[PDB]
């Protein structure tokens, strides 16, 4: 088996980023070559491991086999601006215009999320990593493109018809009046296949493990439940739910007691909705979840 | 004064969505007509107010003046597919092709974030709402487009030169051989102005209040600090920081005591970094922050 | 009445060019401001008047009011290459490319005949000349474009439908994702009108006199007859036929006698086919038809 | 040797069409398979051979090996309109539009001359004919496109540069933003080669004989001299000049004597200017040059 994919998702700020770091560590404990890929422009991972990372995979300190890759459209952008600037030298006018268009792209809202997309696909076709752990929160909408290939197929057929009708007209035009679709079709197909390979790898349990992270709070439970549902529609298996920031059993003050009782209610809720799934529990730490120490500790708690 | 804009941002899951709902309620308490606009595909607000919302503003129950708008590119999409399907009737072939292209857009990653962008601009040019509260997390990168206008200006000038050189050539082509830019420039300018109006309204304190939400945890404090900085570079004023999920003073078990001590450290950190700003504090509730009751309560606590 | 148009056509080498020059002279005899416009790249007129002419109207020597304009796509071309070269200076790369495309146009076969077309239309919309005499041989096919307006009309309507269907689609494209026909329709209409004004002026006897030149030879008679027919289909009136190079009555040698007899047969043919039209006869000169002397003489013979 | 090309040019109405028909006959006399190709929309050849011809080669009556092809853009057009109308059936809207655009082409002035061009090229790449005789008057300007290949080369190189700079940018946009020249270059090259093969065949004496036809009149002599010069600049050899419509030596009336004296002057002129070339003389017939009889007679006179 070439490469295995784990990915963590769930509501905002529940430990997606924390669990993926801890899983990275644990899987690195067994000798395995693991990369964690992060779309946080927040660059959460920096704050966790207490180390700088880049758009090119970096070894986490202490580990030869743990890497983190943080997608930064802007950096790779500027690198490319400097590079293209050399090519354009024959033509400053075209060159400055292309520079401008580039920048304009870079600043437009969609484009940051689609840098992420391109990276995602590059790592879905990749080898050289035993395990790739996607930190970036998938959802029904984030993965909505897996439905793309079918539409792409329809559209491609319409294009094919169109190409045939044009080719008849154009030839006559050239003959009578002196003096494209292949390219468009090629691109469409290339992408269609990339996405199809991806959808097959994610929809296959052997290769990819999707994991949901929740808090004992109605909100996280409900979001992550809906998520489970959309994903269930794509074919993506969810092997596990991880409850996190559980208040531990030894609590005394009226406060902790109260919040813990509420948490137990929500744990009945979780056990109800996701109960058909493996559920792991993680407690709320006295310390913040920060060091590689507390990380190894968390990983141990998960296993 | 026509319309006022409040917007909350800060790390993932710190209470952006919660504070904006509570501010919505409080501002509605004083008779005021307030809309909360949400880019969460999570649809958090549904879970908070315990009510369904749509891409068209909906009254929160019990309130004539409180509305929630949830941007859903997909819904407005399908509405439009059904609509366009009627226009295309003369030409199924072109019609089906346009349908396809549409769907392909919809599924592409960027496009979801730019639906949000379009709505944002529509509400920036809008009246009819006394207060518009943006729930969607702005950051340096989410607002990076406010720098667009200037690049747009450069590019527009290059386009103007180009138009003049083409018109000389084209005229000659037409006479010598039988047998665009105005449109492009018009669009560019239209958008440039929209964004400039927006940048002026957000950079103006009288009109827009930007608010940061943090947890006493090194991570949220650091993110929201960087955010503060990027925003400070656009000219966007940050009038207030709201610390949230503060463990209250009455705590007994060793656990709460420990976490509270840590929080107090981080409160010295917040007081340090944002201290030049107004800081409001909110406690961690025994109950989940859910009902309109606990919402009015939170609002009261904020004021 | 603003401007009057005479035009001569008929087989190759029958005196189109000769009769137009003589008509130019005669009409200039009565004080009248007359321009002869010539598409011969042969530049026949130079050889007739024994003088150089250019793409800008030139006074024939001895006459303030007689001008000749010889359309030379190539000259006006080079003039324009030199001019455009100054505009492109900011961008040599775009500039040299445009230069190349221009030259490529210039050398392509159609383009020489359409330079003629453009001039023709410029003089059809013109004032400042009492009489414009087109030397260039019209025929059914040379004037076939007068039927253009109607097709242009159909096509325009299809374009209008198309524009409406696009505007519905493009409009959503922009909102969903960031970030022509008016121009095409404007051009189409501009030309359609130009051609319609033209067809109305030529189809009008008061304004334009179409004249056919023949030799007493089966060939010229047949060509010019077919010409008469196509033209009759456009609504173009043919006011006169001019038989030319008639062998005079005083002839002696068996040779002249023979050819003259043949000519008289063909004159019965002409009188038969065109008889419903005014027919003028011109004899075959002992001298070549060259000088302004023989020209005034010919004109006198015509009137 | 595959195919040989003869082509006759000279002033309007000097016997281009007559000499080419006579050469056709003579070459067919020796068993040889000869086609005459005519761009006259006049359809002169019909009048000569007294027979109908079409855009597909037709045997001249009495001859298996003598064909005439008359290029008629309009006929081949209508044939094609009827054909395309069947293909478009799935889409009337696109179909009618294409029909319209076609007609518009057909009526446009250039397009008739370029139909001729296309045919010319088809017969330059052709076999199946021992001898192809081009009736259509070449000149410096009619053949001016033979200079096209070099400009085509320059432009192609600019295109190549452009293609490389686009491919860098395009790849980057696809990757950053979800989600032609090959075709243009292919066409350019295809045509460039076609024209180069042509220019090599015409510039080669072994394969192609260019022949100039004149009248003993200053005009024809001057035109055909300039023609000789432009052609000499393309590398096209002119093997022969044919003086035509020479008044014979037996003449009596003062008239014939006069015109003949003038002709002898112009014959000194021809002998002067073209004297370095083979010159054949043809007399002015008592009969019109019409029947296949007088044609065989003329051919005998040429040989
Ligand atoms: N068990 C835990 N005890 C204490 N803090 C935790 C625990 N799990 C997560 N956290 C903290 O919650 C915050 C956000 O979680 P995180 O996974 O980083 O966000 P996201 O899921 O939005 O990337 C971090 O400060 C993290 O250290
Ligand atoms: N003062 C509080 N006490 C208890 N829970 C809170 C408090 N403030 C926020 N929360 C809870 O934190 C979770 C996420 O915060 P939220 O603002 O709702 O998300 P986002 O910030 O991404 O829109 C929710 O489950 C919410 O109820
Ligand atoms: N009456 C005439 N006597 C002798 N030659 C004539 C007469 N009329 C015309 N020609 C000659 O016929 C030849 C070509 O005719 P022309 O009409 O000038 O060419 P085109 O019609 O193609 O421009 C010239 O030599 C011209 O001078
Ligand atoms: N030797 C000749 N004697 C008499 N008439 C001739 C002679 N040669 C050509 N002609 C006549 O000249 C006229 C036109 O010549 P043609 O070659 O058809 O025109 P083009 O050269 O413009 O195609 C015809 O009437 C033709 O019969
Ligand atoms: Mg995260
Ligand atoms: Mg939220
Ligand atoms: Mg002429
Ligand atoms: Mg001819
Ligand atoms: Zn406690
Ligand atoms: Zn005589």
């Amino acid at each position: 088996d070439g490469t295995k994919y784990i990915m963590f998702g769930g509501k905002g700020g529940v430990g997606k980023t924390t669990m993926s770091a801890a899983t990275g560590v644990y899987l690195a404990e067994k000798g395995l070559k693991v990369v964690i890929v992060s779309t946080d422009p927040a660059h959460s991972l920096r704050d966790i491991f207490e180390q700088e990372f880049g758009h090119e995979p970096t070894k986490v300190k202490g580990y030869d086999n743990l890497y983190v890759v943080e997608i930064d459209p802007q950096k790779a952008m500027e690198e490319y601006k400097e590079k293209l600037k050399a090519q354009i030298e024959e033509n400053p006018f075209l060159g400055e215009m292309l520079e401008d268009q580039l920048e304009m792209a870079a600043l437009s809202p969609g484009t940051d999320e689609s840098a992420a997309f391109d990276v995602f696909l590059k790592y879905m076709d990749s080898n050289e990593f035993d395990v790739v752990i996607f930190d970036t929160a998938p959802t029904g909408h984030t993965l909505r493109f897996l439905g793309m290939p079918e539409v792409m197929d329809k559209y491609m057929t319409k294009l094919i018809k169109l190409r045939k009708q044009m080719s008849g007209f154009m030839k006559m035009m050239k003959k009578l009046l002196p003096f494209d679709y292949d390219k468009m079709l090629e691109e469409l197909e290339k992408m269609k296949e990339r996405i199809v390979r991806a959808r097959n790898i994610l929809s296959d349990p052997e290769r990819t493990a999707f994991r949901l992270v929740v808090i004992p709070e109605e909100m996280s439970i409900l979001e992550s439940e809906r998520a489970m549902k959309a994903l269930q529609k794509y074919g993506i298996p969810i092997d596990a739910v991880i409850v996190n920031q559980l208040i531990p059993e030894d609590v005394q003050c009226d406060f902790c007691r109260a919040r813990r009782e509420l948490q137990l209610k929500r744990l009945e809720m979780i056990k109800e909705k996701f109960g058909d799934k493996v559920i792991a529990y993680v407690p709320l730490l006295r310390t913040e979840a920060k060091g590689i120490e507390t990380l190894k500790q968390i990983a141990k708690i998960l296993y």
